[PDB]
């Protein structure tokens, strides 16, 4: 502790050599004055320039929290040096950092060398940060992302990609939020793909992706889980769930999975958000989410849209589908959804089509690698096999269930008989087998 | 208020003699001072060796939380005294606990004896985990215990360790529950089953075992009371049944019994739950049940497998490609999800002579052990005695009717004995009717 | 804080003047110093006999808990004082009390006067105990005892003796809830009898008696009374009806007034009351049923014994046990889980010509003695008076038809005669009608 202090002094009172003495003990480089300054900040209140030169140089935080709450910059700001506040800037410091009375290292200093280096390191932080996403982007685009889980379904992926890439590169209204209905069979990666897309956006955020399931909301009241019961009513203080976890992360991703589910008077609440991206609450306050991402997945039209498919499997052949019969498939959504405001709001319409042949064969390649990994990764356990058993699982497919059926069939087939070889110790450690079309 | 600052000081000032007095007295043993620190911590931090000794013995907690929010473990450590981080580790401090500031004793700890001994009760730590997980596969097998407790149903017994034993060796998807399906006639031991694979599992937990009768589920606003109201409506605080036994359980096992009788909307909830293992309260709270065991049951095919008895009376009255089950379940239910979902069909069958006569000589065992009166026990039953209880079949209302058919007519008879005195020391129930 | 300090300076010191002062002045007579010692303490180890004797007379409790945990009876027993022993017994001390060390008076106790004392004490507490069981063994034939009280119902009385005889013998499934479920009309000795058994079988008040109208449990009530609100919920009456008296006699008999009028969610609660009990308490607190005594009750199978009256004719005066299984009972109440967990099922038969009779004579002779200036009372043609009453017969809802009609034909009329100054003693009856 007492070093903290002597480190302090040695920096109020600008002594290199007791400051580098300190440092080089393990003294506390961000040690904190009962006063509330460090030794980096009442060095640079100060002006000592050297002595906050090497106490950044020894790790010093000059962003760190009347002059209360100012951080280092902040001090080097009020003296009007420009040597300390560039040798701050160079080591981290944020030139808007806001003390508890809202002063910046932009205002408490006259126009000069300071406001100077202050605007210079703002703008190139905010040119480098554009230029290394725009760039990461353009190296690793959302399509490719998709591509790694998502297998087919390339119209769908590209419609999503050219959406979220307007978005991001700023080629977008803000006055309205981005709304997305995926329509098609089931089993065909639609919530998949909205996973996906939520987990770009949010990778490391869990509150950035808002999951709803409208099987949940079958019935018109079920509105009060979105907003909350109003004044005077049992769980009115909660407030709504659904304005909580908004307010948490406004930029989030929405997905209403299986909204056909919903009682209609229950989507009747979404007019506001994907017009405004407004929603109101039970005790009043309005949740602002202009900038979110609304992803609403069904199956009303699926037997539709396979039949439209096949127009791309009725072609003669002597893979995409124009798709203006989407003006005898609006009928039907609006038979479902009984109100047309309600569908003019949505952005695009994200059409899901049937597995073909080669994409099938992919997905039973997926789970058989990922089978084959996971035998490595628990058993330690090598796994091979050839395109007889691949062709062998595909005869096996489901049409009503798609990547589901495509699962079932290499569980209940060929995972149902490496579990039965193993009970029975008939697999030694770092073994390999061939499925070498191991039927019937 | 005088004894615990009178303990904290004499902690602190490594007085045995003040902090055994005050420890004998009844002072707090995890006082804390007004500067943030107890007793134990401030012997912690100035090495006394003996005083963490002795406050330990009283029971102190050493795992209670600059330096804000240190543990005692991490008040020992900073001291860098190897006496006091291994007497606090003796008493249950965790090398790895986080103070306020996110520094736990090893971050705090210098290379040397302090570095070692936390690496050494992490290690201890790690090593008991593994050895409860090892000796938890190690265990007896399921199997053993439902043929200890489960008569016939041999069929079933198997698919559902065989479907166990494959989730617990991998081979298995850990991001879908398991869903079964227990078709038979009513009162053969299918709740008996469930509760015994909840013992397996969660032996020392009654919680593991839930049940929901989907009778109570057979109208449209009977789904509020299957997963709660919306905020604001009746039964809003109740917040559903399911979903509040399961908050407090996730890997638990759920019965659904009768899911025939349970309405389309509900139907549409467990569909949803059983595809994805995740479920919303009313109040908006999530659960995750990836891990979960859902069990259904129903009586929609009973007549069609007791009547087929594929297996009793034809193959083992303990693939028989009964095709006409899965056409049966179709008829009653969507199909295309119902039975897509569903991981396992179990069938179960009525009973035959020999689970019969087993059933009551295990309910006459169970009546000649607990014979209090001590003195009265090897009141044996001979063998034909229970034929003739057997011969009072009531199968139709399943095990239970045997027992109360045994009960009848050899418990009543032992009860009339005892209250008229008239026969002390045991005999053989012989023959009567 | 300072009377207490002066009541056990002054005690210490055999103080006579200072502890009588004090304790007039309000001292607190157990009041404890700072070291585990209160006044009765220190007194009974100085030997300060008047000191004893003058604390006891003031409540002082000689029970109060290395002498850690003492009592004032171990203080004077280590002094060796027969007298301050005596004292402390005589207010209620244990012979067999043991302190915080686990050591009781009597190992601190010499060889001497202490010694007979202190074994005379656990002898008397062995004969308490004996004497409370050779009464409790003496309270059979509860037959009888119920028959003092209750008139007719014989059926359900001696139904009742023998399942208790059976649970206490050993000769029941005691590991489950004890459940009864009382068919019939109203006012036939449904709650006289429960009333009856509680006030027995317990030892006296009833005090582990509850009874409840389930008609008041509804959707809107449920939890808030049955469970009793819990904390969070609209309304803090945590327990509610049932619970909150459990509390204290987890063996009750628990009376439910009309299964008919309970609600489904309700009747699905008190599912918890079988298999093992453990109701949820709105405290969170969970009953052991396995000893509890309920009694549902209903009337929508009150046709099924009176639209008989074979039960009541052919029951050997001059039908069948279950003659129908369950008939209307099973489809209105879900049999699989209410009525299947429920032990016994009880009739109760319409009132008799003869216990009718019996009940207009006892309410009569109520209402003489119960006449202040009795003198005045004859009771002449009683049994007349008795035979008129009787032609308003209890075929509607009960005895009180009965009580109602002795109040119209009888009381009405003296309390007339009364007005008009028509009593002035030795006065008969009138035979009305
Ligand atoms: N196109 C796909 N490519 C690879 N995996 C897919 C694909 N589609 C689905 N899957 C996988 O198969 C499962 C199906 O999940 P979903 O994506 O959610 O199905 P769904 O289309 O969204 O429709 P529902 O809700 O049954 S209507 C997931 O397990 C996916 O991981
Ligand atoms: N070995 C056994 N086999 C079958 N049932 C048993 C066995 N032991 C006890 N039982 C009884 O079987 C019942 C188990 O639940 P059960 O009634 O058979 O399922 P369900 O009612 O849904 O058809 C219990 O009442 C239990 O007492
Ligand atoms: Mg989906």
């Amino acid at each position: 502790s007492n070093k903290d202090a002597a480190l302090l002094e040695a920096a109020r009172a600008n002594n290199m050599q007791e400051v580098s003495r300190l440092l080089s003990e393990g003294a506390d480089v961000n040690a904190k004055h009962r006063l509330g300054w460090t030794a980096l900040m009442v060095a640079a209140i100060n002006r000592n320039n050297s002595v906050v030169q090497v106490l950044l140089a020894a790790g010093a935080d000059p962003n760190l929290g009347s002059f209360k709450g100012c951080t280092a910059l902040h001090y080097a700001v009020l003296a009007d040096d420009y040597r300390t506040v560039k040798e701050l800037l160079d080591g981290g410091a944020n030139p808007l950092q806001r003390n508890e009375m809202g002063h910046t290292p932009l205002d408490y200093a006259r126009e000069g060398e300071v406001m100077k280096l202050l605007r210079t390191s703002e703008a190139k932080y905010q040119e480098k940060q554009r230029k290394r996403e725009a760039e990461e982007r353009r190296r690793f685009p959302l399509e490719q992302r998709l591509k790694e889980h998502i297998i087919g379904q390339e119209s769908a992926i590209a419609t999503v990609g050219a959406a979220i890439r307007r978005k991001e590169n700023g080629w977008y209204d803000e006055e309205h939020p981005l709304v997305f209905l995926f329509l098609g069979s089931s089993g065909i990666g639609k919530t998949e793909l909205a996973k996906q897309t939520a987990k770009y956006m949010h990778k490391d955020a869990k509150k950035g992706f808002i999951r709803l399931d409208m099987s949940e909301f079958q019935e018109r009241h079920e509105v009060a889980k979105f907003i909350g019961s109003p004044p005077g009513y049992v769980g009115h203080e909660e407030g709504g769930q659904l304005t909580k976890k908004l307010k948490q992360c406004p930029n989030a991703v929405v997905l209403f999975d299986e909204v056909d589910k919903a009682h209609p008077d229950v989507l009747t609440i979404m007019l506001q958000l994907f017009d405004e991206g407004r929603l109101t609450d039970g005790k009043g306050k309005t949740i602002d989410c202009k900038d979110a991402i609304f992803i609403m997945t069904s199956n009303v039209a699926s037997d539709e849209i396979a039949q439209h498919a096949l127009q791309l499997r009725q072609e003669a052949l002597e893979t995409i589908s124009k798709n203006f019969k989407e003006n005898v498939i609006r009928p039907i959504l609006k038979a479902h959804f009984r109100r047309d405001e309600f569908l003019g709001r949505i952005n695009e319409i994200v059409y899901f089509l049937p597995f073909c042949h080669s994409e099938l064969i992919q997905l039973v390649n997926k789970e058989l690698n990922f089978w084959a990994k996971r035998a490595k990764q628990r058993h330690n356990i090598t796994l091979l096999w050839d395109r007889e058993v691949a062709d062998v699982l595909v005869d096996g497919y489901n049409v009503h269930y798609g990547a589901r059926s495509i699962k079932h069939e290499v569980e209940r087939r060929v995972v149902n008989q490496l579990a039965a070889a193993y009970e029975q110790d008939l697999l030694p450690g770092g073994c390999t087998l061939r499925i070498t079309v191991e039927d019937s």
